[PDB]
């Protein structure tokens, strides 16, 4: 966007930006799907680099979801609606486990993976927002499904805290 009105990584044209940016969502989404939250047996090392793991990849997909405000258009804004809800669900699945086994020792990780994951679920909620306001029936059918992955996550993290015995806490 900066430099050409073609990049440093060139087949990377306005034209070569929705492939580029499909792809990078879905393999995003695919290396968050392959990481399993682990045992209370387990040894704190490996919940540690497992949580650098998950952290790494919230704050990647903060990073790409934040492309929606700059590149608003039909193939793009319908890319991260679907990899959108389809990273969260898999940010509920297979991190959410681990924060409940590893919190009254690692809490403050815990509660920044998940506070850090917030701050992106609100762009997400602007955005389900985004394709309710343009009626774009195209936007408007992966909200409902966006919208409730990120209800489970706001009821998730109150049973996390029932859990961890901070259930006033939420």
């Amino acid at each position: 966007l900066i430099n050409s009105p073609s990049s440093t990584f060139p087949t990377l044209t306005r034209h070569t930006f929705v492939v580029f940016f499909r792809v990078m969502m879905a393999e995003l989404e695919k290396t968050v799907k392959k990481i399993e939250p682990g045992t209370a047996a387990d040894s704190q090392q490996i919940h540690e680099e497992k949580l650098l793991y998950w952290n790494m990849a919230v704050r990647d997909f903060s990073i790409l979801i934040n492309l929606i405000k700059v590149f608003d258009s039909h193939p793009v804004l319908h890319v991260c609606l679907k990899y959108g809800r389809l990273f969260v669900e898999a940010f509920l699945k297979q991190c959410m486990p681990l924060l409940d086994f590893s919190f009254r020792k690692h809490r403050e990780d815990v509660l920044s993976l998940l506070e850090t994951f917030q701050l992106d679920t609100r762009l997400l909620h602007h955005l389900c927002g985004h394709s309710k306001i343009h009626q774009d029936t195209r936007l408007t059918q992966h909200v409902p499904l966006l919208k409730k992955t990120l209800e489970l996550l706001v009821c998730r993290v109150k049973a996390m805290l029932t859990l961890n015995n901070c259930r006033e806490a939420f």
